[PDB]
């Protein structure tokens, strides 16, 4: 009966159990705790636990590598050497239209680190008509990537065919569809807080504690899409060109390993 706080007195919505946890054990049916890789980390399963109630995605310094996409010269690089390894919780099951919330911690060091709570959709480069969207991804939130540590993100992401051609768009190319700043009223870092958003097939509309912190209409956001929690690595670790992240030269270990919790995900949608 469990219902969301955004709930009007005369509604009934409907928890959809594939897309929610109260994290009691780390459920591999539900979630893979170890997905594709991207970025400048690769994700390892052992980075996600699962302990008193909460689930934990650590990013440790771990020096590896792997092959790696570098989009600026169009080519993979074998054995690419990478300093970092982090947690994910991607759910196999996927949707759109709903309300989505997540009670998240941050991760104690910053900058460095950007917990994640967001939905994804797979890459279809079949779809080439105009108008087209072959991406979709909604970010409920995006903890500690920017300059201060309370500045938020709720932002968007999408690939959309204009003029016969595949475009990417996102928060900053594209800010007023794509994003949403906000300057929290607290340190993320300290204790835990509630971040959702409410999916429509016309609005998106962003939550932090109850508050309204960002709406957007529903342009490219329709795809099935895997609800998520990460942790990714940001500067002064990371650089950023040709759409995508690149390491930097700061490998430190300080600050390590680092975790965001989550106490629970709840997926709903309205009757
Ligand atoms: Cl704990
Ligand atoms: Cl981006
Ligand atoms: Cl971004
Ligand atoms: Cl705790
Ligand atoms: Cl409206
Ligand atoms: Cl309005
Ligand atoms: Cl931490």
């Amino acid at each position: 009966s469990m219902q969301p706080p955004i709930a009007k007195p005369g509604e009934t919505w409907i928890l959809q159990a594939k897309r929610s946890d109260e994290f009691n054990v780390k459920d591999a049916t539900k979630w893979n705790f170890q997905t594709e890789n991207y970025g400048v980390w690769s994700w390892k399963n052992e980075n996600a636990t699962v302990s008193k109630g909460k689930l934990k995605l650590t990013t440790k310094r771990e020096s590896h590598q792997r092959t790696f996409w570098d989009g600026c010269n169009q080519q993979q690089v074998a054995n690419y050497p990478l300093y970092y390894t982090s947690g994910v919780a991607k759910s196999r099951a996927t949707g759109n239209y709903g309300y989505y919330e997540a009670r998240i911690k941050g991760a104690s060091t910053f900058p460095g680190v950007s917990p994640a709570f967001w939905m994804y959709s797979t890459i279809d480069r079949s779809l080439t008509k105009e108008g087209d969207v072959q991406y979709s991804e909604i970010d409920v939130v995006e903890l500690t990537q920017k300059s201060a540590v309370r500045e938020s993100d709720h932002d968007l992401h999408n690939i959309v065919v204009k003029n016969g051609k595949p475009t990417w768009m996102r928060p900053g190319s594209f800010p007023q569809t794509n994003h949403n700043g906000y300057h929290l009223p607290f340190d993320p870092r300290n204790d835990f807080h509630t971040y959702g958003v409410n999916v429509t097939k016309d609005k998106i509309t962003w939550y932090v504690d109850g508050e309204i912190v960002g709406e957007k209409d529903n342009l490219y956001w329709h795809r099935q899409m895997n609800l998520t929690l990460s942790q990714g690595l940001r500067a002064p670790h990371t650089q950023w060109k040709c759409n995508q992240f690149y390491p930097s030269a700061n490998k430190s270990a300080e600050g390590f390993p680092t975790s965001m919790e989550v106490d629970y995900v709840r997926t709903w949608v309205k009757v």
